[PDB]
């Protein structure tokens, strides 16, 4: 369902992973952002525009970092009910695209402070997961809402970390 080009932007980042949204923009989980470095992708922290909100993290560089991709539309968020799909990969190589139904964007406990975010309950994810984004369809294009954040302890909860 999702193309490989959609795939080949979720790419192991930190503690987990990231999206590029665009040739120049990356979003991943604030939690697995390595601290204390001075460089991302090669590219100094200097030439780096970082926003960081709550649990969502975005960079956008100084040149096109993904030449092959086109933009997609980031949205800050979904509407309850949408089904997104978490485009998972796993450190082995192993997609595993999971099915979401979303709840409402919604104040979220995240390490240590009220984040926004948004559930969503399957329709089997690990730490290692987070970063991974949360994408559905506009019409024929691909949009992007959110970045994967949590998990119930249960595990048949998922929350997803979106844009103030």
């Amino acid at each position: 369902m999702a193309p490989p080009t959609l795939w080949s932007r979720v790419t192991k980042f930190g503690s987990g992973w990231g999206f590029w949204v665009s040739p120049t923009v990356f979003i991943t989980t604030t939690h697995v952002v390595p601290t204390g470095v001075k460089e991302f992708f090669g590219e100094p922290l200097s030439s780096i525009a970082i926003h960081q909100a709550g649990e969502f993290t975005q960079f956008r560089f100084s040149k096109k970092m993904r030449p092959d991709l086109t933009g997609m539309v980031l949205e800050e968020g979904c509407p309850e009910g949408t089904v997104c799909s978490v485009l998972i990969k796993r450190d082995s190589g192993e997609l595993l695209p999971l099915a979401v139904r979303m709840g409402a964007i919604a104040s979220m406990r995240i390490q240590g402070r009220l984040v926004h975010g948004q559930s969503g309950m399957l329709l089997g994810t690990i730490p290692g997961d987070c970063g991974a984004p949360y994408v559905h369809k506009r019409g024929n294009d691909w949009v992007v809402c959110g970045v994967h954040a949590a998990a119930t302890k249960s595990g048949n909860t998922v929350v997803c970390a979106v844009q103030a």
